[PDB]
């Protein structure tokens, strides 16, 4: 039976600047949530409940990463240096945080350092972020003479009397302190009213309210994101971090109080499927993370949304096709590593020498086929190759290839040696660069970023491709008529069958379509694939015995060839879905950046304090965004960008991409 139930269960994260003190407030927590008075995940306990703490990555830039990270974690604590409150760093992520529905609870740290100030850094969470956050606790002191904490819900006061966290002495609120308390006390209420009818209507109604009634409205405006507790202390000097602590368990999520992940069926993508938790339900996880560990092997972190598994049993990894079976599963505490024999929703765990399983793979029984991680459009749009600076430099590069896949499903790599990778954007492609020359050791040149263009035709022709030659002992034979015509945009290749008695012969119909295929992947016009293009055979020639597969691949490819002269090529660029959330006073340079990139709007809605803008902008002029966004918003906005479609290059560009591919 599960040791503790789902709603005694927390998957939280940690959400701070390296400047508020991330690591001694994670190095504490850790402490705390232990048996005794770095990994993916921990598995820990705090009164009576199930406590994961999940990593959260570094990261200045919205990556796919960030993205796994916010729907692994059920709520989080965000951490603010007393002295300065929310600084831009703080701000981008928030507001990440919200677009996917995570509740939070404020930890103000570092209350004893000079120029610590609670009130001020309350304010920062106003005016940056329009966000509806209260005090539950009010400091008394500051500097080096923060010395207790009043506890607003309860009306309790609580002093310290050391660094070390303990002999902490309950004692009444001091008399020049009621006043003040009792003023914030009715903020919180009010703030919290504010999402609450019934709750307003008693405050208005002059009704008291008790303790237990004011936390369940607390939790219940907290986990639906209408409102943020905001709590004080200094975790290296251990004040605070207890009732912090209590807090996580009062106020944040179980994995029942959030929206449920949204996956598809292999069988059918447009087929919506939610996987809530619910331990009869059919099993489904998401891996998100892999270690390779010296002494147990590779260490795949994986958390259960629905259903339960067991180890020694198969299942199906939906993302490749493939059965998996789990041999042994691990929890990492703070001080021990632990085997375990089930788990189930809601909980994490790291499965042990997986075959063929990596970060962003989809796991569910052998019978199902749910996925719930992929991207509408997979394919790489820019690319570089690599250059490997020495054999023991290959061999290297050869191992870093591999270990990259694990841990990145969205790059492709192809490798004479000469490597070619395709990613999502220069960001990417950089991080995963950057991973290979500093982490596994490799030297190599790279290459400039080449965007991933393709060509189609914009008129019709019919045009003969006719092959004759006996080099060198027989003849090949083959001879076709091709009518081309232009497809719609987005609607593909389209090989049609007009071949009426018999002129050319059944057998040798696939290949003319094949050979049409692989001839368009080498483009016509600048070397980039064709795309959008409808071929119909209706006439040709043969012989019995020297017409071949082979004589009709050619004789298509020589028709290609004859069109290319007379169906209007051009080049086709991709184009990108800029998605931008800013501060709104910084409309105007915004706009602006995107009208010089030669970028279009379609829709701006207000959100908060925010504008969300919907941008069409060519990849070919993205260089360098995350730069000038930052530098336009004062580092506090943040995009995301995928692609949507292709269009027609500028006619002077494309003379440009044409003269520098001919040298
Ligand atoms: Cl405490
Ligand atoms: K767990």
């Amino acid at each position: 039976a599960r040791e503790f139930s789902l709603e005694k269960t927390r998957n939280i994260g940690i959400m701070a600047h390296i400047d508020a003190g991330k690591t001694t407030t994670t190095e504490r927590i850790l402490y705390y949530t232990g048996r005794i008075h770095t990994s993916a995940a921990t598995t820990a306990a705090w009164e009576g409940h199930r406590v994961n703490i999940i990593d959260t990555p570094g990261h200045v830039d919205f990556t796919v990463e960030v993205e796994r990270s916010l729907r692994v974690l059920d709520g989080a604590v965000t951490v603010l240096d007393a002295q300065s409150g929310v600084e831009p760093q703080t701000e981008t992520v928030w507001r990440q945080a919200t677009t996917y529905g995570v509740p939070r609870i404020v930890f103000v740290n570092k209350m004893d350092k000079l120029g610590a100030n609670f009130e001020y850094s309350v304010s920062t969470l106003h005016d940056r972020l329009q966000a509806n956050a209260a005090p539950i606790q009010l400091p008394i002191g500051a500097e080096d003479e923060f010395e207790a904490i009043i506890d607003l819900v309860e009306m309790k006061c609580f002093k310290y009397t050391n660094d070390l966290g303990t002999e902490i002495e309950e004692i009444e609120i001091p008399e020049d302190h009621l006043d003040r308390a009792e003023e914030a006390r009715a903020s919180l209420i009010e703030a919290v009213a504010e999402t609450s009818d019934e709750l307003m209507e008693k405050y208005l109604g002059d009704e008291e309210i008790s303790v237990s009634e004011l936390k369940e409205a607390i939790r219940q405006a907290t986990t639906n994101v209408e409102f943020y507790p905001v709590l004080c202390g200094t975790a290296f000097k251990n004040k605070g971090v207890q009732l912090m602590l209590d807090a996580v368990i009062d106020y944040l999520p179980s994995p029942l109080d959030v929206k449920p992940i949204i996956g598809h069926r292999a069988s059918n993508p447009e087929e919506e499927v939610i996987a809530k938790a619910d331990d009869s339900a059919e099993f489904a996880a998401l891996a998100f993370k892999v270690m390779t560990d010296p002494y147990v092997g590779k260490l795949t972190f994986f958390r259960v949304y629905s259903g339960t598994m067991t180890s020694g049993s198969y299942v199906k990894n939906s993302t490749k096709g493939k059965r998996e079976r789990v041999g042994r599963l691990l929890q990492m505490h703070a001080n021990s590593r632990q085997e375990i024999d089930t788990v189930y929703s809601g909980d994490i765990a790291a499965a042990v020498g997986l075959k063929d399983t990596g970060t962003g793979d989809t796991l569910c029984g052998e019978k199902n086929d749910i996925i719930l991680e992929s991207m509408e459009f997979p394919e790489p749009v820019i690319h570089l190759s690599v250059e490997p600076k020495s054999k023991a430099d290959q061999d290297k590069m050869t191992q870093a290839l591999v270990k990259l896949q694990e841990e990145d499903p969205t790059f492709h790599a192809h490798t004479t040696g000469q490597v070619i990778i395709g990613g999502m954007g220069e960001l990417h492609l950089d991080i995963l660069v950057d991973r290979m020359k500093k982490e596994f050791n490799v030297e190599c040149n790279v290459g400039a970023p080449m965007v991933s263009y393709r060509e189609t035709f914009k008129s019709s022709a019919q045009v003969q491709g006719k092959f004759s030659r006996q080099s060198g002992g027989r003849g090949q034979y083959g001879d076709v008529h091709i009518e081309f015509t232009p497809n719609e945009t987005g609607a593909g290749f389209e090989f049609e069958n007009a071949i009426v008695g018999g002129v050319v012969p059944r057998e040798y119909i696939p290949s003319v379509e094949a050979g049409l295929k692989d001839a368009m992947e080498n483009g016509v016009l600048a070397g980039y694939p064709l795309i959008d293009v409808k071929a119909k055979l209706y006439d040709g020639s043969y012989h019995d015995v020297d017409s071949s597969e082979m004589a009709f691949k050619i004789a298509a490819s020589l028709a290609l060839k004859e069109a290319a002269k007379k169906c209007d090529p051009v080049i086709l660029e991709p184009m990108m879905k800029v998605t931008i959330e800013m501060p709104e006073e910084y409309m105007g340079d915004i706009m602006g950046d995107v009208t010089s990139r030669r970028g279009r709007v379609d829709g701006m809605e207000p959100r908060g304090n925010a504008q969300v803008v919907n941008a069409y902008v060519p990849l070919s002029e993205m260089f360098g965004y995350a730069t000038s966004l930052r530098s336009n918003t004062q580092g506090r906005g943040t995009y995301t960008m995928y692609f949507d479609h292709y269009a027609e290059v500028p006619k002077s560009i494309a003379e440009d991409i044409i003269k520098k591919n001919k040298g």
